[PDB]
């Protein structure tokens, strides 16, 4: 991260006077203030605490700087009207100053996404950078440039949205060279009005680009009102410009042709969307200079991610919401806050499913009680909790929702009643109920996620 003090102040409109400071080079940027060593800019956002409060922790950790929207006594800080703001205008001006070519991908929907795919090929050639796993947002896509690692030549951005508008200003800070929009499942869309409002947003995407620039979108007609008029345009699907001509899925590879491919592709995964996304992610690396021979090797290794988390079923009928991403108080927030604004199917019942996060220190009871904001008896029908730092969250919620509506299970170093956990979800949870859970990565939340699936 080549970036010092006074150019940071410089760029985003530090308020305050800079040169009261040293200008020092500094190293990585952090939100998280456990992330925070020497010579750091932290960055406080509003999470579920505003990160204001973790200044101090921050400067105990070695941060260099703040970026703060108040005074900060006894350390260096640079005073801005709103930190993501500035944020976002610090990503912007360092893909100005590196140059590099970015990629924005939109649409993550299983165990090899789009993101991954190119990024992986563009790698046989170039030193390439990708957002980390679901970093695509208003927060986590500025955090990905920012963190790219000195001398990359291309940077693959995943953008994804939750309302309308989300995609534009991503890609507005970008500016990418080049584009992929896929559309995914929806399921319940929280808060997007249908499948052309999706489509709409994610067309976004070619928003920020320079004239002349590819984008790729599927051939499907829900995008056609959306396309930009003045870049080149490929389409993808049955009929299309690209086109998958033929497809074997076996026991747990698959094996497919494209149109514009001299060969076959392998890739060890299952499932149709796959293939669609090795196609896409081919020709843009064929864009890229990377060789039809360089990309079959490629694919002969790819990684699976954890599935891009989104909705399971339940044997039983039910939708599970499993969040695996991101055990931070922020996330568990979100999660709750997005779980929360999706109706109800008719007939179905929504319970939450919460369990402690790890390695919050000192803080952890004060941050599991601070979730009581998230939770509304209103939308949520049954909340049951697991761990001992989520007692006094789950004592809140008690006092604050219908009698008989919470349930607490304990885990400590000694007691645990997993099995009286199971039980009860399995009697809570109805046929047409959707049910959020959402901790730390445990063996027996995994035991449980799966009793569920089984
Ligand atoms: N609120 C909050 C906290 C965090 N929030 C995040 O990591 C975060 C996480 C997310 S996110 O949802 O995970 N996001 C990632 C980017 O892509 C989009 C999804 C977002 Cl959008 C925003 C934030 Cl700000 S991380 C974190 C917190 C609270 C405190 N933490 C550890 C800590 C422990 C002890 C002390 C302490 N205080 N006094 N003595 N010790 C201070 C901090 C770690």
């Amino acid at each position: 991260m080549k970036l010092t003090i006074h150019e940071i102040a410089q760029v985003v409109g530090a308020k305050n006077d800079i040169s009261i400071f040293e200008d020092t080079q500094l190293e990585k940027a952090e939100f998280d203030s456990r992330l925070i060593g020497t010579g750091d800019l932290f960055v406080p956002l509003k999470g579920a605490r505003d990160g204001h409060d973790f200044i101090e922790t921050a400067f105990e950790n070695g941060a260099a700087v703040t970026l703060s929207e108040k005074e900060v006594s006894n350390h260096p800080y640079i005073l801005v009207d709103d930190v993501l703001t500035a944020f976002q205008s610090l990503a912007s001006y360092y893909l100005e100053k590196t140059t590099v070519d970015v990629f924005a991908v939109t649409g993550s929907n299983g165990k090899t996404t789009t993101k991954d795919m190119l990024a992986h090929l563009l790698s046989t050639r170039y030193k390439t950078y990708k957002t980390q796993g679901n970093y695509n947002n208003e927060i986590g896509l500025p955090y990905t440039v920012l963190h790219m690692p000195e001398g990359t030549e291309k940077l693959v951005l995943e953008m994804g949205q939750d309302h309308l508008g989300d995609i534009h200003l991503l890609s507005e800070l970008a500016r990418p060279k080049t584009a992929i929009v896929t559309l995914v499942g929806e399921a319940h869309l929280a808060f997007f009005k249908d499948r052309s409002e999706i489509a709409k947003g994610k067309m976004q995407i070619a928003d920020g680009m320079a004239s002349g620039s590819l984008l790729l979108a599927p051939a499907d007609p829900i995008v056609e009102d959306y396309l930009p008029i003045d870049k080149k345009v490929v389409r993808f699907g049955q009929g299309a410009e690209l086109e998958i001509t033929d497809l074997v899925e076996r026991k747990d590879s698959l094996t497919f042709k494209a149109n514009f491919l001299e060969q076959a592709l392998d890739l060890p995964v299952t499932g149709k969307y796959n293939a669609t996304n090795a196609m896409i992610a081919s020709y843009v690396a064929l864009q890229e200079g990377v060789s039809e021979e360089q990309i079959r090797l490629a694919f002969q290794h790819l990684e699976l991610t954890r599935n891009r988390t989104e909705w399971k079923k339940a044997a039983n009928g039910a939708d599970i919401l499993s969040d695996v991403y991101n055990a931070n108080p922020t996330a568990m927030k979100l999660i709750l806050e997005t779980f929360s604004a999706i109706p109800a199917n008719e007939g179905g019942k929504k319970i939450a499913v919460l369990a402690d996060m790890k390695e919050l220190g000192d803080q952890s009871v004060q941050l599991h009680n601070q979730m009581i904001l998230s939770l509304s008896p209103d939308v949520l029908d049954i909340v049951i909790f697991y761990g001992e730092d989520i007692a006094q969250l789950a004592q809140l919620a008690s006092q604050m929702f219908p009698i008989g509506h919470v349930y607490y299970f304990k885990k400590t170093e000694d007691q645990d009643q997993f099995e009286d956990l199971v039980k009860q979800v399995k009697e809570s949870l109805g046929a047409h109920d959707q049910i959020l859970l959402k901790g730390s990565n445990s063996m027996n939340l995994a035991k449980l996620v799966e009793s569920l699936e089984n």
